[PDB]
């Protein structure tokens, strides 16, 4: 089975990346451009002549139609984002969309109508790499989204949202939209952006949860001085005070291990001089987690840290905590039946946590969802250099259409 | 003593202070700038009506002589510099020339001419705030400086060195100068640029030695990974690598206790963003001390001990060494004078290093010579705000004139 979709996938997946495409390389597709338009008109005809019903919601959510038997109005549905940032990504969300596309395709020729209605979304913008504001397209299916929040009072480096979405035939909306309550599942089929797969030798990971996030912002001030004429005990170096706190932290980190994870990224030192103390740093500070009782305990003991050694020292110290979401589970029976679905099938599969958010978050405390890993090649994404093994891609569209068929034909 | 010294400074300083004045602020005078021959002109006016026999050299080392009586050929030297840095002080440098001037005014009407010869002297440039080069004042004193390393390095923004030397009237040399042979001993007075002597509540200092420094540039090359899908264990962080470099070495200055200094300044990483973890740092090193041995033991421990780091985290490493030069001692007879004759005056001195270079360490190694440090409020230096009390920049003239009546005026 794994070779059918394989041949599947040679002649569609360079086809869906042909538009969109960006000579400086990789991908840039980006939300409301021409190049956006033109892959979903495509990607719609495409589907149309395939036998689905096709339409656009309100905002350019694309879907793809399968009516059922019995329970006509109970739908199951699987996709991803269409949209992907500046350079490279021909993987990156696209798949998902594409996979969902396949697998219902040949469902419908190998056992006919399903019973419960069975749908795929090709979802725009899940990267805000274009305007200020992320997860306008998952937002809007749940109404989510305040048009206020974009209006014309925000746009890119020039051009307006408002005038980019009705270039593309989209009138923004006067209101938040009316909720979806007639979808029973959610399926997405995503390339998890790491290394642990491959690390580990496997080809299908079962996601748990989806890890909570806290990213804060912490400016330490001292007193600049004289690198030379000024001797080491009357100094209040805030570099010197940064690297305590980094170095101290991160070993906690590792020894508490996985799944946590404590990033210094970004160090801002001033006036940042070869012969001058440095009497400022401002740094960012990166911290997950899949339990939230954790995520706070483990936070709320650096504060401390950071705190007590910026006393010791004399140094001022000042904490902007500006992202604080908790951490999001996935449903308990989904998994369940995924997981014995892997074990039926022989399937080299291992249950795992996804480091990274996805549209998958916004739709799960809604509705009963999940999710399926495919590895990547040394963990890399966002960037040209992003790409899995094709027998490992066909793996996916084979345990996506599995599940499909647990779901709406069983 | 100290009350005449006030008096001389507050209507002296001010008047020298003007040419020069920056109008964004502070002093801005640089290296054969309008300013800085206006400055230099205005100064020669008034110590020659002062009855000194003054004289340029060939590239604008101003001189104002005093010649003695008993041991004419031999010349007893005080002063400083008088070019400063982009917006910087009405001190730094000038005050130095300024009490030379003030001090030796003073012995000749009180004691008369002297035994042996006494010079000011106000050096052309010693920040080398305008061209790619430092010293060239007191480096052509002793024959040191050679034509060829700024014939053509040249550059202010367009201007070239050259044409700017002969816009203030001094052509440049074919070859090294001949150093002068008759000079039997300089002393610089100069501000602290530091806060020891005022956190201690003392007004002056008696130095004796000037310290040796070194500095890097130290990249490191690792990883770049997405902050949350990446496990701790399968991470190459330079930022991480860096803190434990910076937070341990550190460690080891301190408890090697003073004169040693360390300093990490400049920190530069890539991609520098929250969500990613940084797969390449660049960042400095500045490290000092006053004996050489030390120097030079101290820094390349720490060499080792960044290498081990990094070859166990897996870390690519490259170490540029881009400056190193040697800690110069100050001559011990005058060392001990000047310690002397502060006990004898009741001042309130104290024996400390200089933790900056200054034209002193270029006179030491070809004559005897010393220096005499004045509190600097706040530390405060290169800036519109640095400033020491009146009345502890009289007490520096007033140690200054005592020195060179010693040397000059006593056989
Ligand atoms: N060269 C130095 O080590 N010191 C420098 N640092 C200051 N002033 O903070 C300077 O030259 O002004
Ligand atoms: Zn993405
Ligand atoms: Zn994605
Ligand atoms: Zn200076
Ligand atoms: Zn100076």
């Amino acid at each position: 089975l794994i070779t059918h979709f394989r041949q599947a996938i040679e002649e569609t997946l360079p086809w869906l990346s042909s538009f969109g495409a960006d000579p400086a390389g990789g991908m840039t597709r980006l939300l409301y451009s021409p190049e956006w338009l033109e892959t979903q008109q495509q990607f719609k005809k495409r589907m149309a002549a395939s036998g689905l019903e096709t339409r656009f919601d309100e905002v350019g959510n694309l879907y793809g139609r399968l009516n059922g038997t019995e329970y006509p109005q109970e739908v199951v549905l699987s996709g991803s984002h269409i949209d992907t940032v500046v350079n490279g990504g021909n993987l990156d969300g696209q798949f998902g969309a594409l996979a969902a596309w396949l697998a219902i395709d040949w469902l419908k020729t190998q056992y006919g109508a399903p019973l419960r209605t069975v749908e795929v979304v090709a979802m725009a913008e899940e990267e805000g790499s274009r305007f200020p504001y992320v997860f306008w397209g998952s937002k809007n299916i749940f109404g989510l989204a305040n048009p206020d929040d974009v209006r014309n009072i925000c746009d890119a480096k020039g051009n307006s949202f408002v005038d980019a979405m009705k270039a593309c035939g989209f009138t923004l909306p006067n209101a938040p939209l009316t909720p979806r309550q007639d979808i029973k599942a959610f399926v997405e089929l995503h390339i998890e952006q790491g290394c642990v797969l491959e690390s580990n030798g496997q080809s299908i990971g079962v996601v748990n949860a989806i890890v909570g996030q806290r990213r804060y912002t912490v400016t330490l001030n001292g007193e600049s001085n004289h690198a030379g004429t000024t001797p080491m005990g009357y100094r209040r170096d805030t570099v010197y005070a940064f690297s305590r706190i980094c170095h101290q932290s991160v070993e906690k980190a590792k020894r508490m291990g996985d799944p946590l994870v404590l990033t210094f990224g970004k160090v801002e030192p001033r006036p940042n001089t070869v012969n001058v103390v440095p009497g400022k740093t401002t740094f960012t500070i990166d911290c997950r987690h899949t339990d939230a009782a954790v995520l706070r305990d483990f936070t709320q003991q650096l504060e401390n840290d950071m705190r007590a050694i910026c006393d010791e020292m004399d140094i001022g110290i000042d904490i902007d905590l500006w992202m604080d979401e908790e951490p999001v589970p996935m449903n308990k029976e989904l998994v369940a039946t995924l997981t014995e679905l892997c074990e039926r099938e022989k399937l080299n599969y291992r249950v795992m946590h996804s480091g990274a958010g996805h549209d998958a978050q916004i739709f799960a405390p809604r509705v009963p969802t999940c999710m399926i890993f495919i590895p990547s090649i040394n963990g890399i994404s966002h960037n040209p250099a992003e790409r899995t093994n094709i027998t490992d891609l066909a793996e996916g569209v084979k345990t996506l259409a599995l599940m499909l068929y647990q779901l709406a034909w069983q």
